[PDB]
């Protein structure tokens, strides 16, 4: 089967891949500062709906440790005290960008924890990395099957990856992802893609349009059906 | 490499496996009841340190939905109201035990949610199942490497699986896991195992002692080094 093949291959990546291949870049990092009121911290956590957040020093200097949202539950009882960024400040692990993904997985599983901090040679933070970013390597081409079709063109699938119906219009796609794609020649996403290709692709084929990775998720002998796109 | 081989094989399972192979049985299920004070619910959640919990009807009858611990964060602000088992009661998905693991993974990933409810033919709950129970199939033989050795004999690795040093004594092992294993002939865990075998096993070999699954995680040409055990 294909979806097996995908995973199988995804396994082979883990060797070849380094940590600098899966990290959330520092820009994209949703974090906190040791000097933030308990009240406001919850907003960040809620809008983002994560589980672990890096804590910036105070002057964007260093970054102290990591806060797990679940630790905030103690502070919620009756005979419960006031929160303070101290009991729940787990210090945090740092790793080179050069670190091998396989190795990361081992340590992840063995020390039992989910997020680390990636740094460059020069001691700057490049970003962060997590266990799920690893499993996505194997499990990321994996999704359900759709027949008639669903009003939902676009679906988030992993961090940077959406599974979009090919029949979705360039109009509707551009709105959603805020993209600047063009029609006239073609009106739907599958036509855009098929045009970039210049032939009718088969599943797995990939093509770069304007820094966006498009991969033929699903296609027959007449037409592209589903395509995954990776936001840059 | 071996740890690749493991994963690769773990992928092959996903086809052959059904949902009734990975579920947490109803006994082992950490849950809640719609009629539990906000205060006490936190205790359950904290001791267990989970993320999603099934809510029992009120008379152990049906089970209503699932509560995600993160939803409890809204109720923690200043201008925040009183919690009520209603806004945070997501209804919950149910599946046959017969369900194919691959299929489950697809739906898991596509609808984006992590836990489901397994039922038998007759409409009884058999247990629950989650996305991580799936990824463990591929990623569960995966751990770090140890040289000298660490005072830590035993380590949790996944739900039912500990990675124990072979040099660990039957004495110390029995205490920990509450087991009734015997010495005289042999004093360490690797000897117990090697004795059950009757030869020096190679990595991957498995042997059932008293309902406990032992698998040679790590062994050379002289001795068993690490072994994983699956609590029944
Ligand atoms: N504090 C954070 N900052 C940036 N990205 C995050 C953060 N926490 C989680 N993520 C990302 O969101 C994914 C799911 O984690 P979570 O949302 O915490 O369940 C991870 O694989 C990361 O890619
Ligand atoms: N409410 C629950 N009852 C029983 N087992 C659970 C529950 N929540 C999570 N688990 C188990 O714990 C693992 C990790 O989930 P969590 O502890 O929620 O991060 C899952 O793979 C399940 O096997």
């Amino acid at each position: 089967d294909e979806d097996t093949r995908d995973m199988l291959e995804g396994v082979m990546d883990i060797a070849d891949q380094r940590v600098r291949d899966i990290m959330i870049p520092r820009s994209q990092m949703i974090t906190l500062k040791r000097n933030q009121t308990l009240d406001e911290c919850l907003d960040v956590i809620i809008e983002s709906a994560h589980s672990r957040f890096p804590v910036i020093s105070e002057d964007k200097d260093h970054i102290e440790g990591i806060l797990m949202a679940k630790d905030l539950l103690p502070f919620m009882r009756s005979d419960a005290e006031a929160f303070s960024m101290d009991k729940v400040l787990r210090q945090a692990v740092v790793v080179p960008e050069s670190k091998r993904v396989d190795r990361m997985l081992k340590e992840f599983r063995s020390q039992r924890y989910h997020m680390a901090i990636v740094i460059d040679e020069f001691g700057g933070v490049s970003g962060l990395v997590t266990i799920e970013d690893i499993l996505e390597l194997i499990v990321g081409e994996i999704e359900d099957e759709y027949d008639e079709e669903d009003d939902i063109d676009f679906r988030q699938l992993s961090r940077h990856t959406w599974t979009v119906r090919a029949l979705a219009s360039i109009e509707d796609f551009n709105e959603a992802f805020g993209t600047h794609f063009s029609d006239e020649e073609v009106d739907t996403i599958g036509g855009l893609v098929m045009q970039a290709f210049g032939h009718l692709p088969a599943r797995g084929e990939t093509i770069d349009i304007d820094g966006y990775q498009f991969k033929v998720a699903m296609a027959d002998s007449r037409r592209i059906i589903q395509v995954h796109v990776k936001i840059p």
